[PDB]
């Protein structure tokens, strides 16, 4: 570590933290940036020789970390606590953290390694037959292929190539991962992502919020299989079992947006599927990225700047380079490199995508003012929320028509009911997905899953949660969770789940906000500068401030809440309800032990 880049001397009292603080970031920018930088360079042009160069940044970082963290628990990490500036508190709480940093040269270098390789797997694995990618033909696939058969290979293809070989490497990590934190006081790696929402209750809480929501998850899913039953039969689909995991239009089953067109209850009416007409039309990538971005702008928030056009990745590289294809948004902690790296197609649901990662992006933007420490979402579900929410307003009849994408709909009883279904196979589909992934996680950490039972106990609250079940015997060999790129990639889930409820709170306070006065499910805040103000606060806020209390300010309420989700999706929660008991449904899959035989002469 460069002399240049070493905690100088500073006193051990309040006063002696700000500037220690203060030195912290006038080196950490410099650190981190080269960090970001390679982990770019890595993951646009996935290379032996990138990942090499990604490993040595992770290291000098690792190495700053040390030598600062150490200083900071030296100098504060009595008194540190009783500081009473909340913002230094905050500061001087994550310099203390040292997470990879701790462990000896050799299992940096170990832990450094393992995350290259298993994110090389992940992103450059693919189905043969010469070779499928995940993004985009599987994708694809998944998405529009009504054949039992074909769904069948590309999903068993898929969590085949993927989560095979990173078994070992991921036993292997998490390990790595729990000695590491463990030093910092944790019991283990999932204790330590938990404390980012300072919740002495967050895993009860989170409990409260999901029996709330199972009702309608249990009427969704009663009826889309339902509709598969009339598709595929007696023979692949029974009525109180579980839903085979190829057959909702997704690798992960996460949402359910892909079916549609299979359940749509009026097709008479305007087609909600946008794509075609975004095809017909001409849409690019770059457009998709535009017509977010003004959004943006229509609520007085931040445009990109000329360093996110000429910096980002929005498309998949023509060149036959490997690149991690997964949707991410890019802060380099330098306040001037912002990017997004999204193999975009040209569909509805990626449209919502691009303003899902420019949410990201705009909160980078709003808060680069802000310390380095304090540059992240009031918590992680903060940061996954909003561009969610700009999108519930995207998705609505009538804004796709103000923007030239659907002809006026008959603003009657039967538009809502298809909107709200198609808006409930995105949004209450996943939300068992969001709450399990992290439970298995947490479960895998603590040691309460070892590697023998990684795929029993997946498949276990894949069962319990989503009501689904493998289409093909899995057994310990495979590694299914594996095929998910957040656990390759490290990537926390939890904040998903948090989100998507949150979206929801957010949505009616910005409604409220605008002055609207309609349904909730047929806001639209395009153009409220109200509304753009109001979530601008939250945004520039970061890291500085209590959720909880940042949420207070916002919402009015201090707490993750399910109600404003209920309202909004009550008319097709009530008319889901009744179309299973007038055909006569069971609500869940008390047939939990059911698997669909093979297809004739597989493969
Ligand atoms: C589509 O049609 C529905 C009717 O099914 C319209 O919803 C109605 O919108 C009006 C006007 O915003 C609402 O009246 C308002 O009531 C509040 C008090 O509740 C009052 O403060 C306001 O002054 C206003 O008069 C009404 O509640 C609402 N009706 C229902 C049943 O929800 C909707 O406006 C139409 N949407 C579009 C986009 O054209
Ligand atoms: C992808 O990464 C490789 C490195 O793995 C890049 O190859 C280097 O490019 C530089 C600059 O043009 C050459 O001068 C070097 O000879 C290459 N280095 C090595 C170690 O081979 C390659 O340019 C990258 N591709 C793209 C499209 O950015
Ligand atoms: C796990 O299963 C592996 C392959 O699965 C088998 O073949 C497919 C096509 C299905 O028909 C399935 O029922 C079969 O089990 C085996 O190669 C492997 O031996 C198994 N691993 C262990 C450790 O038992
Ligand atoms: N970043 C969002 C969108 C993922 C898009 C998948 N390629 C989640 O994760
Ligand atoms: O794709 C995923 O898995 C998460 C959830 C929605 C946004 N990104
Ligand atoms: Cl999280
Ligand atoms: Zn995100």
């Amino acid at each position: 570590l460069d002399p240049g880049l070493q905690p100088g001397q500073f006193s051990a009292d309040e006063a002696g933290a700000q500037l220690f603080a203060q030195s912290y970031q006038s080196s950490a920018e410099q650190v981190l940036f080269q960090s970001v930088a390679a982990s770019w360079a890595h993951d646009t042009n996935i290379t032996a020789e990138n990942a090499r160069r990604q490993e040595e940044a992770a290291l000098l970082s690792q190495e700053f970390a040390e030598a600062w963290g150490q200083k900071a628990k030296e100098l504060y990490e009595p008194i540190w606590q009783q500081f009473t500036d909340p913002q230094l508190r905050r500061i001087i709480g994550a310099v203390r953290t040292l997470g990879s940093a701790n462990l000896p040269l050799a299992k940096r270098q170990q832990y450094n390694a393992l995350l290259s390789q298993m994110s090389r797997i992940y992103s450059t694995a693919k189905v043969c037959l010469t070779c499928w990618s995940l993004d985009p033909d599987l994708t694809n696939i998944l998405a529009s292929s009504r054949s039992y058969a074909m769904l069948l290979f590309a999903w068993e293809g898929w969590h085949n190539a993927a989560g095979i070989p990173l078994k070992p490497l991921y036993e292997d990590f998490t390990a790595l991962s729990n000695e590491a934190y463990k030093q910092d006081g944790f019991t283990d790696t999932g204790a330590y992502w938990r404390s980012w929402y300072n919740s002495p209750t967050f895993e009860d809480d989170l409990e409260h919020l999901y029996q709330q929501l199972e009702p309608l998850y249990l009427n969704l899913h009663a009826f889309v299989r339902r509709a598969l039953h009339r598709r595929y039969g007696d023979r692949y689909i029974n009525l109180r079992g579980p839903i085979p995991a190829h057959l909702l239009g997704d690798m992960w089953a996460q949402s359910w947006e892909n079916i549609y067109d299979m359940v749509v209850p009026f097709p008479d009416k305007p087609n909600l599927d946008v794509t075609s007409t975004m095809l017909q039309q001409g849409w690019q990538a770059t457009h998709m990225f535009r017509v977010a971005e003004e959004f943006f702008t229509s609520l007085e928030l931040s445009p990109m700047p000329p360093e996110f056009w000429e910096g980002s990745m929005l498309e998949k590289p023509a060149d036959g380079r490997e690149v991690v294809c997964h949707a991410s948004a890019w802060d380099f902690y330098n306040r001037k490199d912002f990017r997004i790296k999204q193999c975009t197609r040209v569909t509805m649901d990626q449209l919502s995508t691009v303003h899902h990662e420019m949410g990201h992006i705009q909160y980078y933007l709003q808060y680069k003012d802000l310390p380095v420490s304090l540059r992240r979402g009031a918590n992680p579900g903060f940061h996954e929320a909003i561009g969610d929410v700009l999108a519930l307003s995207v998705s609505t009849p009538e804004h796709l028509h103000k923007i030239g994408l659907l002809d006026r709909v008959t603003n009657d009883t039967e538009s809502d009911i298809n909107y709200l279904l198609k808006m409930a196979l995105e949004k209450i589909a996943f939300l068992p997905f969001g709450y399990l992934v992290d439970q298995w996680r947490w479960g895998v950490f603590s040691g309460r899953t070892p590697p023998s039972r990684y795929n029993f106990d997946w498949w276990y609250l894949r069962t319990k949660y989503q009501g689904i079940c493998p289409p093909v015997t899995r057994n310990e060999t495979h590694f299914d969770a594996g095929a998910k790129f957040h656990v390759p990639n490290v990537t926390p889930y939890i904040r998903y789940f948090v989100s998507f409820v949150l979206q929801f709170q957010f949505h009616e306070a910005l409604c409220k906000e605008a002055g609207y006065e309609g349904p909730l499910h047929q806001c639209d805040i395009y153009r409220s500068t109200k509304a753009g103000a109001k979530l601008r606060k939250v945004l520039r806020a970061g890291s500085s401030r209590p959720w909880q209390e940042v949420l207070k300010d916002m919402v009015g309420l201090d707490a993750l809440d399910a109600q404003p989700l209920l309202k909004y999706f009550q008319l097709v929660t009530q008319w889901l309800q009744e179309q299973n008991q007038q055909n006569g449904e069971v609500l869940g899959w008390p047939e939990y032990q059911w698997h669909p035989p093979l297809p004739d002469n597989y493969p």
